[PDB]
């Protein structure tokens, strides 16, 4: 058991195709006791019933100030007073279709970009602010990322939200360090979630479906060890490695679980 | 004359200590014909009267949708129909004191961070969207930046705004390339503007004044050729080099005018 | 047992203060079966006698073409016919004092620089060439590194050799990927080995000694979680995480075990 | 005249297709007074005869310690006693075909790799060591580079030598800064020199020829402003901008003259 006895909060489960669902499943397989958060709760309760073990499901809208202000208290009620968190998983991402997809880069209104940056980047800090007081020293906060160091088609303002998230992670590390807590991001390669498969199937047109297929083919080609977009397990394992006590001198950083694709040009 | 005959729009002049004032002064010394934009216009008209040559001053609030929608037309009226821009200088930056300065990183409300990101990063794209239709092929768009790849004290959410601006610049390059136009950022070292000198004088307390002095001393120490925070000229010259035809195969990039400080650990 | 059942070759043990000694000790505490290499085998035998468990000790001078030609055969005789290695640890670094220390950067003769790059950078590829034919799919090659992205005092040509090692690692990942094997480096913060503590005491003079002390002190300050030069365990555990099956999608990459110092400016 | 009155040493001219030839031609078109070096001086004399203006041609084999010892004295005899250089251009790269091309990465003997790093990386420092005592404050040393941050087919050990050159540049900046001199590299996209066009035609085989063609074709596609392998002028102008007084605060750095390709994923 890699995470034996650890109490880990896991956000971002929407379906059993979510990266967070696999992070939760692998953490439970490694002995961690989970607390799950979710923004449609009826679907969430049905989805999480497919996890190896039972886990309390708390409601969390990262834009709702009341949900965040009460979060530490609601978590303590779920795990019991006298207990604290050893880990936190931020697997939350959102960008309206005006800022991500087929809409031209310049045509995204700032109100939609601002909402995307609030959920995808600012929420990493507001979740750390809420949960650090109830975290044990030696704990770990892990956020999900997708390498934004180079521009690419369709991802557009979500790439901008990820460049902001990377900057936020380095400042969250400064704050988290005071609690003896690490803060890191996992830059994952593309994973065929329900929305990603729908895009490949033509939900966003044949040009967006071709650009995503080209990105996926190129990812597997550049990755020295290959990249299977239908397998979320290598990413979930990497998040568990950062949640464990086996990367204890790593903080404010990014671990690439992308098959090594970002290290190769061709 | 490095910029002989070129028509360059220059935003961001507030006082004669502004980086944009020195960019405008050096561009005029190199033969460029300027169009200046400004967000308190009475002070601006008095300040720009100290420039080597006359230049029309247009009003531009980057958050005002009407100011941006009319900008290309207002610029054409200032330089004359039949004429286009060869360059655009974005020297605009803002972050309320809740997100930059002495306020703790986690205590910045999202509304203030969102406003800071709108002016400091999103506006680089909205200015490029407005001005690219009236730009000549071979033109150049230059934005001002401050290396955000590593976290630091006090700069806090403005560092996050700069990481977002760097990502925006790479997408603006994709769009600008269609017009044969380059888009680059200049990452400058610290420059003693009126606000920066006030901070060193204790406007933000003795701890912020010590952290800024430590940053400035360390910048000059790490810079192999030294760094004079009271001299804006090396930065203004670098912006002019990118505006010229002497860096024609460089776009989506960052040029460091920081004395080389970012290339040295100590 | 994090590395239960795994056969791991560990090079670089010279004294009980070497990072390789701590890597070997933690790898054995986690159930791995080791093969040790040495370049003085009688004195290395006494050092490796202090490890929790016994392990076959093979002679390997990375500059000796014959030692590398026979290496795979000598490893198979030590681990059993039909068996393969699951992990390889390169913890070998060398730079004559003409290229590292108080000697001016320009005063390093190329013959010394060449020997330093041969042992520190080329040997990573020649060890992978000799051991990849005898490694299992899912295997892991880990090399030791220090961040050379920014120049610094005294390290001089050792930094250049580390920049070369980073590039070699990315090409070793291309080759290793054909075998299902990962190749990664661990960029550690400064560790007080027998030589580093002597250099601080005055072995290289008061000016270089002050520069090294200032350089090493800045690590603890920049690191959000702190940094203890006297504790090699956080570095050793990070190596064992890369050798395990918990980072299965990371190759051609660098993991920073530096307390997060490289992510902070000050 | 961008370089009017400046004395600039230019190494690396072999044929009229060399980047050094175009750098020398553009430098002379901009008013600079040149000093050329060569390693075959009678055949280089005929090539340099095609430049706009005459220039003294000195012999320089970067591996010859005697050529480097006498270099400063031979440059002063050519430019006049009391005079100093304002610029130095290192455009020298070499890697035996065992370390670059179709030979497997692991099959490169170290003797060949060592010679390649000596000419491509070490020679940048040994040229700066010999010429810094005879350079003016405000001077500029420019080396030629290709982006080696990501591995790629065929370039193999030449990429490793470029990673080493990037590190050497940052240390040469520390030393050069003591003289008021800058040191920078220009990372160019692929340029069709006599060798590159022969490799595409089939000199290295159909598999490597296809890989090189695919690699070089991806540059034009990724570059927001496009990329013409047959045009060396954009690279030559970028070098002249670094040699001028228009980038006076940039040192230890890399300027990318690659059409912005390195800033885009696809
Ligand atoms: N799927 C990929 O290809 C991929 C690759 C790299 C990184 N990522 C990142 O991994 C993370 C997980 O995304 P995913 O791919 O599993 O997709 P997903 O569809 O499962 O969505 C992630 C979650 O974000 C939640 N969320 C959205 N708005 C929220 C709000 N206001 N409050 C709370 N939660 C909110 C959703 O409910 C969902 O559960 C995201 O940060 C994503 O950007 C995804
Ligand atoms: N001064 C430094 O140390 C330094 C260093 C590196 C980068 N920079 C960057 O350089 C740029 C110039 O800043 P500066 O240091 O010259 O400061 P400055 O005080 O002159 O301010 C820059 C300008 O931004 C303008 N601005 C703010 N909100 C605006 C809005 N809504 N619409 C239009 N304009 C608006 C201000 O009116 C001002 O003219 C900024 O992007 C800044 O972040 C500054
Ligand atoms: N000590 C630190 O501060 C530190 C920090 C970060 C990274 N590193 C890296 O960790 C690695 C291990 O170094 P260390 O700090 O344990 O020092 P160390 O004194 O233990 O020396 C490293 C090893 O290299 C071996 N070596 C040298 N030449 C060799 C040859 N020809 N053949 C075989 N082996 C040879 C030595 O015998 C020694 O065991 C190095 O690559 C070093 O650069 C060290
Ligand atoms: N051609 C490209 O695609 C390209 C792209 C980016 C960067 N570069 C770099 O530009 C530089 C110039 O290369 P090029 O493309 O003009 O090729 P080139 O064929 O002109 O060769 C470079 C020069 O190096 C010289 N050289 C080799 N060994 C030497 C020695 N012992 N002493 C002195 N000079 C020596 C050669 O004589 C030649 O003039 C190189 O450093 C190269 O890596 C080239």
């Amino acid at each position: 058991g890699l995470l034996d006895g650890k109490r880990i909060l896991v956000s971002g489960i929407i379906t059993d195709s979510s990266i967070a669902f696999h992070i939760a499943r692998v953490a439970q397989e490694q002995g961690a006791q989970l607390v799950l958060t979710g923004f449609r709760l009826r679907l969430i309760q049905r989805i999480t019933d497919r996890l190896p073990a039972k886990a309390p499901l708390l409601e969390l809208d990262v834009q709702n100030e009341e949900h965040l202000a009460s979060l530490a208290g609601r978590v303590t009620e779920a795990i019991g007073a006298g207990n604290k968190l050893d880990g936190v998983v931020h697997s939350i991402g959102f960008m309206p279709q005006t800022g991500m997809g087929i809409n031209p880069f310049f045509d995204a209104p700032y109100a939609d970009v601002s909402k995307g940056i609030h959920i995808s980047a600012y929420s990493y800090a507001s979740m750390a602010k809420a949960l650090l007081p109830i975290m044990n020293p030696g704990g770990s906060i892990v956020g999900m990322d997708f390498d934004p160091s180079r521009a690419m088609p369709a991802y557009n303002w979500m790439t901008v939200a990820k460049s902001a998230l990377e900057s936020v992670n380095r400042f969250v590390a400064r704050e988290a360090g005071k609690y003896g807590v690490r803060s890191n991001l996992v830059a994952a390669g593309p994973i065929r979630t329900l929305a990603m498969s729908a895009i490949v199937g033509g939900a966003l047109g044949e040009e967006a479906g071709a650009q995503i297929q080209l990105l996926e083919e190129g990812w597997d080609q550049r990755a020295p060890i290959g990249w299977n977009m239908k397998d979320a397990t290598p990413v979930a394992k990497t998040v568990c490695a950062l949640l464990s006590d086996w990367l204890p001198a790593t903080t404010g950083d990014i671990i690439y679980a992308d098959g090594g694709a970002h290290t190769q040009l061709l």
